[PDB]
């Protein structure tokens, strides 16, 4: 057998977003479901096997900064990230409350300092930066965080680092985006070039797109609750009750690969093929997958 | 008024892939039918008022290379193109033939040469390669296609250089994809590396995944006939009549974005802005967006 081209990846995580879950039992905007639609995805992630070794949920957890939402989300989140032995990683957006989450996400005491933290998943270095600005939804960073995360990065990790944020430091294709995009991204700029940052995790555009940023890949994770149609009129915005769905992130040795996962289902198309099927198909197409390194 | 974080793009690229259309009536696989799906995509595309500089077809056109399949492809697409005022560019992929290709949808003299090709658009430069192998379904690049791509890759071009191919040089999330995918990556590697290369248009993987190769953005576009199930079991594999689309790029003087379009429609959910609402808006919020460069 030969060798295929990559091995497995070094670390697997899940890119979860703009969730928006609300108190009590209401629907969305009076229009879509945001529990059913976040628990459909986590049932459907916990069904597929997927073992991640972090899930990441890039900010507006919360669609008003509800305690009873965070609760909720906590209690559908929790024993999910438990089940799937993984580490849980909560990033602020623009509609949530820092004071809120702490309490009621956290078990942390109130505070309206920004939720920036880091932590370690073995050799990987995750950072979570908070770009919401209380009582507003454009996104900022402020001098003292840029410093903090400067000084952070003055070193890399062994396996390079993640930086998770909600609002993300590219353009969008939806006019209506520049109202509340990240502002003086230049100055996050003179941060982050030339760092150890391998990947910008964000959210807050309710679409999946993807660019770089001072030469750092960027991935902007879709919404569980509701996404923009980017069919619209040229130059106007809907969002709509569909394409929902989060994404995979798949680090391996030399690149980061982010996938789109939409919500399982459809009609199946061509031959379906069991795992293993496919460890038999695999092996009589002469290849095998390289192990892990930290298998 | 103060300026958006970022101008109008440089240029815009449509970017579809997977069409695999057959001969005549049926549905392809006996599960779907592939002209109603991209039939609806070009609608909806038609209709958004959408002006690409270029439509980038990244593989997999016809399903069979059924000469039938080619004619109808072209008939859909050249008026689809035309309407839109954009340039159109036809890759190879695995279920093309070579030479139906080039006498169906090219008018050219038969040749089972790979189809590999250069143009410009104003300062940007396109090459296209073809990752195919005659009777295979794995992904190869010869060495005099190696040659080729350096000795063309040996200047720049103005706005840099967008390469598109079918078999991305990138790993899959799908453990099947082994037994398909792009050999002997390095060597292309060792090509494209330091070069202008901006992006690499890709498809073949029937699901939106992105990473880097030797520093290069990559961006897999899924298909719009039918995609893969990422909830799927893990090692398995299962392909379904759901989440169809295609990207859009965006290429600005620092950075190229790629998003996701999946197909129009779903119920609203919030408010729908108006193009006129937004400008209105816009402006309200004390923004303008700078005018594209070549506008
Ligand atoms: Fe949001
Ligand atoms: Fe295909
Ligand atoms: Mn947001
Ligand atoms: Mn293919």
């Amino acid at each position: 057998l030969r060798a295929a081209e990559h091995p497995r990846p070094d670390y697997v995580l899940l890119h979860i977003s703009d969730t928006h879950l609300i108190g009590g039992d209401r629907r969305l905007y009076g229009a879509v479901d945001a529990d059913d639609r976040l628990g459909e995805l986590l049932e459907q992630l916990n069904q597929s096997g997927l073992r991640p070794d972090a899930i990441v949920f890039t900010g507006d957890l919360a669609d008003k900064g509800e305690p009873a939402a965070y609760r909720k989300l906590r209690g559908l989140v929790e024993p999910f990230a438990a089940q799937l032995g993984a580490e849980l990683v909560w990033v602020m957006g623009n509609h949530d409350d820092r004071a809120e989450l702490r309490k009621f996400l956290l078990d942390e005491a109130p505070s309206m300092a920004p939720l920036d933290r880091v932590c370690m998943i073995d050799g990987l270095r995750i950072i979570v930066l908070d770009t919401s600005v209380p009582g507003h939804h454009h996104g900022e960073i402020r001098a003292s965080q840029l410093g903090w995360l400067a000084e952070e990065l003055a070193t890399p990790a062994p396996d390079g680092t993640i930086l998770a944020l909600h609002h993300p430091p590219i353009p969008s294709v939806l006019d209506m985006a520049v109202t509340v995009e990240l502002r003086d991204q230049a100055a996050l700029g003179r941060v982050l070039r030339g760092t150890d940052v391998r990947a910008i995790l964000a959210g807050h555009l309710h679409y999946s797109t993807n660019a770089t940023f001072v030469g750092i890949p960027v991935s902007v994770a879709s919404a569980t609750c509701y996404t923009q149609d980017l069919t619209v009129a040229a130059g106007g915005t809907r969002g709509r009750d569909g394409a929902q769905g989060c994404n995979l992130v798949h680090v391996y040795p030399d690149t980061v690969v982010h996938s789109v996962i939409p919500l399982g289902g459809g009609e199946t198309v061509g031959t379906f093929v069991s795992p293993g099927q496919a460890r038999r198909k695999i092996a009589e197409s002469g290849i095998f997958i390289e192990p892990s390194r930290r298998d």
